[PDB]
């Protein structure tokens, strides 16, 4: 389906979530858990009324209503995730991020990304992007960032559950804020609520789009 997340002012365009293990001194061995390079639509998309959605978020000064309301709306959306959890996790590991997002204006961002239980704040990364030219366009890519622990002991003990129904369970109190400013101007360009669920046996990751309305 669609490539990218976003408006005309920011587009997310990449993203993954990976496990890189050194299987031996000449073997590598990379995973996804998520990723955005295969949007599950056949496009016009679907919209989601926020208010379903705020307990799931921080809430109060700095919170999701909060950001909302402040606008723009076209900038707000709830992105479900499927997580691919088969991996065999043997030394030698590294859990990284990747993301790259893009612009036709030359800016400095700040990338916010929220990791929440119960709709409560548990981990704040924030990273500091500045634009690079690049054939007609503005590019902001976070290359190979550190996994915060707190994500890879999350990843570990999931895995360690003996059925996807209990994965998923765990999953549906579990969501990730991602919010990307203009760190001059102080305007949200893109805001993603996404949710996570576990992927269905040989599907593999994948990810759906939708737009958060008020009414
Ligand atoms: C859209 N998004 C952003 C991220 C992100 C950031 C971090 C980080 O910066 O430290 C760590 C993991 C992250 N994942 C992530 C989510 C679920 C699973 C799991 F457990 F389901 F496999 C695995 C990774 C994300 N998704």
């Amino acid at each position: 389906g669609p490539r990218s997340i976003g408006t005309t002012k920011l587009r997310l365009v990449e993203f993954s979530a990976f496990l890189e293990q050194q299987r031996d001194p000449d073997s590598y061995n990379k995973h996804l858990f998520v990723h955005i390079g295969h949007a599950n639509h056949s496009p016009l998309l679907e919209s989601v009324d926020i208010r379903q959605i705020y307990d799931k978020f921080p809430e109060k000064k700095g919170g999701l209503k909060e950001l909302f309301g402040k606008g723009p709306q076209n900038a707000f959306f709830l992105v479900k995730f499927w997580a691919d959890l088969n991996c065999n996790i043997q030394a030698g590991a590294f859990y990284g991020v990747t993301s790259q997002y893009e612009s036709s204006e030359n800016m400095t961002v700040t990338c916010s990304t929220k990791v929440c239980s119960f709709g409560k704040q548990v981990v704040e990364k924030v990273e500091t992007e500045y634009a690079r030219f690049e054939n007609g366009r503005f590019v902001y890519r976070i290359n190979r960032s550190p996994m915060c622990e707190y994500m890879i002991n999350f990843i570990h003990k999931l895995k360690h559950l003996p059925e996807k129904y209990m994965m998923n369970s765990v999953l549906e109190n579990f969501t990730i804020l991602l919010v990307v400013t203009n760190r001059d101007t102080q305007e949200t360009l893109l805001c993603m609520a996404c949710v996570f669920e576990v992927s269905n046996s040989e599907h593999g990751a994948q990810h759906h789009i939708y737009r958060l309305v008020k009414d």
